[PDB]
């Protein structure tokens, strides 16, 4: 793959923090609401 | 379909669930690492 200029813009970053954020807490939540509540 | 008119590929979402699994994953261990050792 590319390095961050060939293929690669500022359009395309956005969508890794934001599954990475949004990702960890609703992932974390279902695990936690699963079986480990309260 | 975008949001209001971009245009989107396959060679973007590799980007979020590379961060999504690859977060958590991290994320949680640090997380854990931190304090919470047993």
């Amino acid at each position: 793959s590319p390095p961050v200029s060939r293929g690669l813009t500022g359009g395309e970053i956005v969508a890794v923090i934001f599954g990475l954020l949004l990702g960890a807490a609703l992932l974390l939540g279902i695990l936690v609401f699963r079986s480990r509540r309260a």
